[PDB]
């Protein structure tokens, strides 16, 4: 984690959340449906939150950042 | 965190999506749509794994269970 770890989780409306997906494919890595993961430098960091900002509906549509020191421990179930 | 802290997201096909949502609420705080976070006991976290393994098809849906040391730190686009 240059900088950071983010685990990205988001909640859009139809008719956006093609385009929020599309955006971050381009700078995390896709876990499953609405979640991203990965390294980021704090530049980085907030050039993905202005993409966000760009293609959401904030009265609508939900992102949720979480900021960690590392990549994360994790268990998957199914998969 | 009693013993850790979790966010649990999941991917689960519309069968069985709304069983899962259900049982995560009697144990976790809804987040927004399929993610789930609150702090847990070693055995809670067993009980959580083994209800949710009862509830999901391990050959087509995926739940991650991140595994944390305390609450972590977010930030909210949106809401």
């Amino acid at each position: 984690a240059m900088d950071m770890y983010v685990v990205i989780v988001y909640d859009v409306a139809v008719e956006r959340v093609n385009r929020v997906k599309k955006f971050l494919r381009r700078h995390l890595h896709w876990v499953q449906n609405s979640v991203f993961e990965g390294e980021v430098t704090l530049a980085e960091f907030e050039r993905i939150k202005a993409g966000l900002l760009d293609l959401i509906d904030e009265d609508e549509d939900s992102v949720v950042i979480y900021k960690l020191r590392s990549m994360p421990k994790r268990e998957v179930l199914g998969m």
